C-alpha cells in the first residue's frame, strides 16, 4: 500500500483506489495503474521534476529502503500478477529489486522528490509508475 500527498492531490495505484478516491476523482489511467483523487488537507510531498535514473524506494515486504538504478519511463509488457492480467503498462520504469504485490504504493524518491510508486514485480524486477510528467500535480 501507499500514496503520494501533493497539494490537494492523493496519488495511488489505480488497482488500490478506494470508493472515496473514485467519489473524489481527478484523473485515472488503467494503462499506467494510476489514480489521483482530491483531498481536504494539504499534502507535503514534492514531485521530482528531473530525468534521474538513481533513487531509493521503500519495499514494505523487506522493511527496507533500497538504493536502485531504474530505466526510463516506457511501454513494457508485464506478466500476470494477482491484480492485473499479462498486459502492456505505460510510463513504467524497471529496476533490479524485490517487489511483492503488497509492495505496490512504495515510494521511489531522488534528490528532487517523488519519482513514482511501485506498480509491478516478479522475475527479480520492481516496476515503478512514473509521476514526473504529471506537471499539473504542482498547481491548482
Ligand atoms: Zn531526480
Amino acid at each position: 500500500s501507499g500514496a503520494i500527498y501533493v497539494g490537494n492531490y492523493r496519488v495511488v495505484n489505480r488497482h488500490l483506489a478506494t470508493h472515496n478516491d473514485w467519489a473524489n476523482l481527478v484523473w485515472e489511467d488503467s494503462s499506467r495503474d494510476l489514480l489521483v483523487s482530491s483531498t481536504t488537507a494539504q499534502g507535503c510531498d514534492t514531485i521530482a521534476r528531473c530525468d534521474c535514473q538513481t533513487g531509493v524506494y521503500y519495499c514494505s515486504s523487506r522493511r527496507k529502503h533500497y538504493p536502485v538504478s531504474f530505466s526510463k519511463p516506457s511501454l513494457i509488457f508485464v506478466e500476470a500478477s494477482e491484480y492485473y492480467p499479462a498486459r502492456y503498462q505505460s510510463h513504467l520504469m524497471l529496476a533490479v529489486g524485490h517487489s511483492e504485490p503488497g509492495d505496490c504504493g512504495g515510494i521511489l524518491r531522488c534528490q528532487h522528490g517523488v519519482v513514482g510508486i511501485v506498480s509491478t514485480g516478479g522475475n527479480g524486477l520492481v516496476g515503478f509508475a512514473d509521476v514526473r510528467d504529471l506537471l499539473w500535480l504542482d498547481e491548482e
